[PDB]
């Protein structure tokens, strides 16, 4: 043990170090959410960074597939990969489908409470679908992608996540990200 | 890709992101060395990280051993782990005995150059066991530890490394420090 702290990092960013866990379906909107929540914070002088699981998947997950028991080990390293930037007292925002609730709550039980985040992009499969920003459903319905998450592999939505977004519909990044941000802050994350 | 890039994580930090590699026997001062620096650079208004090899191990590498192939993957996680706190713009100190160059050679090859600055502890092995801090030296005399580093597990020193310390003794952790901080100073990572 150093004698530098955790408090000692929050107090020279001026924010608490936290895990934002973002979950939702391919194509509900993860990484614009992620992406705009990023931009406004770092207008506002705090210190982001954001752990996406394609990324991550070409780096330290390298090695992993996508059977539930390599899903299950990626969610893991994510989650203590996050806990370590939240320890450096950053706002870790971890942008990953996360299929199954027991993996990402054993992520959730890393962290002392009220530092884990879960952040729900509650947009169905349809919607999602339509979307197909990148064609994965496209290839998914071609046979080009087995066991695909919502087609043929499945999805658990959380079922006590502290935010909820997009349901709505006509709800932008940007304002969903200025919902974050205002939980972030009433939380008191915002400020050591 | 987001907006925000790792130069505007830097801006906001004033410093520039980097793995401060340190390697070494047990013993040999790698912890208090990465302790006297942080502090230091705290001190400084510097945003460091330290990934100790003993802390990891119970956390995101819980799950490896000390065969040969365990510490691969332990030293190849560490660099992917440390490049990514690089990228958020934080001065990440990674602490491992990290015993073979092959495996320390791949975690450099993941940063650009100059990102990376490999630190030895230069330290014989009578002066780490003299030390034996912690008591493994006499744990693997008694036998209970097997393949201990440095009693029946190879370390294999760094050819080139930026950093060479301790091999004069009587220098202090403090000393040591500052001879890094002054490596970083010149080198230009400790502004935007
Ligand atoms: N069978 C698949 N299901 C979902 N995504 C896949 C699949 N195969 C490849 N991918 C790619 O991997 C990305 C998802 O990776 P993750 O977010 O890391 O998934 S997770 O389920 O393990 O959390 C998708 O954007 C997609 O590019
Ligand atoms: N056979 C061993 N050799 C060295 N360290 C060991 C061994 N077994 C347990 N340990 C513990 O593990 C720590 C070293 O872990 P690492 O730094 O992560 O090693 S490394 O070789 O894989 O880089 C030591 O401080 C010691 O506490």
């Amino acid at each position: 043990e150093c004698s530098v702290e955790k408090v000692d990092r929050q107090r020279l960013l001026d924010q608490k170090g936290c895990v934002i866990w973002v979950t939702g379906l391919s194509g509900s909107g993860k990484s614009t959410l992620a992406c705009a929540l990023n931009q406004m914070l770092y207008q506002k002088g705090k210190l982001c960074y954001i752990l996406d699981g394609d990324n991550v998947r070409h780096g330290l997950n390298r090695d992993l597939s996508f059977k539930a028991e390599d899903r299950a080990e990626n969610i893991r390293r994510v989650g203590e990969v996050a806990k370590l930037f939240a320890d450096a007292g950053i706002i870790c925002i971890a942008s990953l489908i996360s299929p199954y609730r027991t993996d990402r709550d054993a992520c959730r039980s890393l962290l002392p409470e009220g530092d884990f985040v879960e952040v729900f992009m509650d947009v169905p499969l349809s919607v999602c679908e339509a979307r197909d920003p990148k064609g994965l459903y496209k290839l998914a319905r071609a046979g080009k992608i087995k066991g695909f998450t919502g087609i043929d592999d499945p999805y658990e939505p959380p079922l006590n996540c502290e935010i909820s977004l997009g349901r709505e519909g006509g709800t932008s990044p940007i304002e969903m990200a200025e919902k974050v941000v205002g939980y972030l802050d009433n939380k008191g994350y915002l400020q050591a």
